[PDB]
């Protein structure tokens, strides 16, 4: 029933990178998806103590969210893009994995995901 601790987000001696495609997705996709109407749900690591989902940590083994990769742009913590890609595919996918289709939390992660892959679609070459 009780939360795990949530993603690392500080490790001094993970290599790191800022790249300008590291850049683009702190200054684009993650601010993008940040500002919009459903992006609440996600701002942070699930409260499954508060929420009353005694399973959701026994299921989502990968758990991620906008807050730890928001935490991970603003300290460069990320070697290149595709991690920091991952991390946003993995919150998409972790959602889809827990509920059930056509859900609220769904159609949220849905609306978020479709803008995330506008923006990526649109990622600059590596400078
Ligand atoms: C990221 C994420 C992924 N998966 C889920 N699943 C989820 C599944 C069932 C429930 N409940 C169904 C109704 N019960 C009375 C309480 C439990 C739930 F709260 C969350 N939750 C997530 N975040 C999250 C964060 C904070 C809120 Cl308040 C919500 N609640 S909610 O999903 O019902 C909605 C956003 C539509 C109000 C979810």
């Amino acid at each position: 029933s009780m939360n795990p601790p949530p993603p690392e987000t500080s490790n001094p001696n993970k290599p790191k990178r800022q790249t300008n495609q590291l850049q683009y997705l702190l200054r684009v996709v993650l601010k993008t998806l940040w500002k919009h109407q459903f992006a609440w749900p996600f701002q942070q690591p699930v409260d499954a103590v508060k929420l009353n989902l005694p399973d959701y940590y026994k299921i989502i083994k990968t758990p991620m969210d906008m807050g730890t990769i928001k935490k991970r742009l603003e300290n460069n913590y990320y070697w290149n893009a595709q991690e920091c890609i991952q991390d946003f595919n993995t919150m998409f996918t972790n959602c889809y994995i827990y509920n059930k289709p056509g859900d609220d939390i769904v159609l949220m992660a849905e609306a978020l995901e479709k803008l995330f892959l506008q923006k990526i679609n649109e990622l600059p070459t590596e400078e």
